[PDB]
């Protein structure tokens, strides 16, 4: 599970990101190197996901209690791309597409 969707789906159902994603720092530990894009070499069929996400620019709506968290959207192998799946701790699911510049809502 790697589509927007299925992910956003996933997440609201089962509140916990499906098996195939691993936080930035699992991956390091792994052997990834960013600079490489090999991280189907040393975790095939995984992709990152599951880091918080800031927010500092306040971009995405705020709550006390509430965290977001990130996972890329779409990965298969090489240079991770530009989608990432936002959602928070109360289940807003929102998407960017391009690097979090902008975010719309699919959940």
């Amino acid at each position: 599970i790697n589509t927007f969707d299925g992910v956003a789906d996933y997440l609201q159902t089962y509140h916990k990101l499906p098996d195939n994603y691993i936080t930035k720092s699992e991956a390091q530990a792994l052997g990834w190197v960013a600079s490489k894009g090999n991280l189907a070499d040393v975790a095939p069929g995984k992709s990152i996901g599951g880091d918080i996400f800031s927010n500092r620019e306040g971009k995405l709506p705020g709550k006390s209690g509430r965290t977001w968290r990130e996972a890329d959207a779409n990965y298969t192998s090489g240079f991770r791309n530009s989608d990432r799946i936002l959602y928070s701790s109360d289940w807003l699911i929102y998407k960017t597409t391009d690097h979090y510049q902008t975010f719309t809502k699919i959940r």
